[PDB]
């Protein structure tokens, strides 16, 4: 019943929160690549929108006192599967020893018509 | 280890069961705008579709033990990413004092062609 | 937290893994069907795809120590709706005791243009 909030990742804007805890696991709301601090959409590639992607999560996975080595489940969804190798060659660098299950999938669209959101379920350690 | 059967939610036709508990977590089937009592599709827009799917949610909810204010994870999967506006505020009053984390994409196309469908990762208490 | 290694599923070739432990839970990779030996897509119809991803998840369940009985959360992915009925021919003939709770959706395109992707979430007897 934890809730996760920090002003590093984008605010929650709609009826929902950017992670919640419950025992030992983190389920983090999808991030997509949105800049705090601005408000906007960072990166018109998907190299650097899933870099934007990548530092919301990993502001939600400090604040909650885990890390990207610790996620257990990520599920990728993508506007374009073809996008798929440029993604993974920067979904990668997050990561320096573990890695977690993955899911990657095409949608139809995406909120903001982004290319890439990734949400993420860690363990807290 | 225990499954959840009620007749307030759409009865589970084929091979899967309406929720599954195992520890102190409820993992609910994704659920679509069908009626429990016709076994038709109620509503022709997002709002009204919404709030079926809601009672449905929220029947099997109530046969875990649990309430929406304890859902810790819901993904919602929308046929028309134009309805976000519309469905949040249907989606926002199922709860009474807290939101769980949520992940929110247009997919291709949905089981008999409804426009929200929604699975929830519920905590019991 | 531990992770899943076993030949008998397509290896996890990326900064992924087939599954990872976390308490009693497995959380295992979507499976498409490949072969795990060749590495190539296994099937044309939608039966014998579904037939080689349940090969793929029955293979990381074993390796986990545990079954489809005790898989408590299955999510489809299909490109193809129209296959729902089908694919849920096959799907059943993988349990024998007990359904997991399950949603199901199409998506715009799935890796390797496979026709299904199941993810699943287990339990750890």
């Amino acid at each position: 019943a934890k809730t996760i909030h920090t002003d590093k990742a984008p605010a929650a804007i709609g009826p929902y929160v950017q992670g919640k805890i419950v025992g030992n696991l983190l389920f983090a709301s999808g991030q997509i690549p949105l800049s705090p601090e601005t408000g906007e959409i960072i990166g018109t590639t998907i190299e650097e929108q899933t870099q934007q992607v990548l530092k919301n999560v990993s502001a939600i996975l400090e604040a909650a006192g885990t890390d990207f080595d610790h996620v257990v489940k990520a599920t990728c969804f993508l506007s374009d599967i073809n996008d798929f190798v440029a993604f993974n060659e920067v979904y990668k660098t997050a990561f320096t020893e573990a890695f977690p299950a993955r899911s990657a999938v095409e949608v139809a669209r995406l909120p903001k018509d982004v290319k890439i959101e990734i949400e993420v379920i860690a363990e807290i350690l």
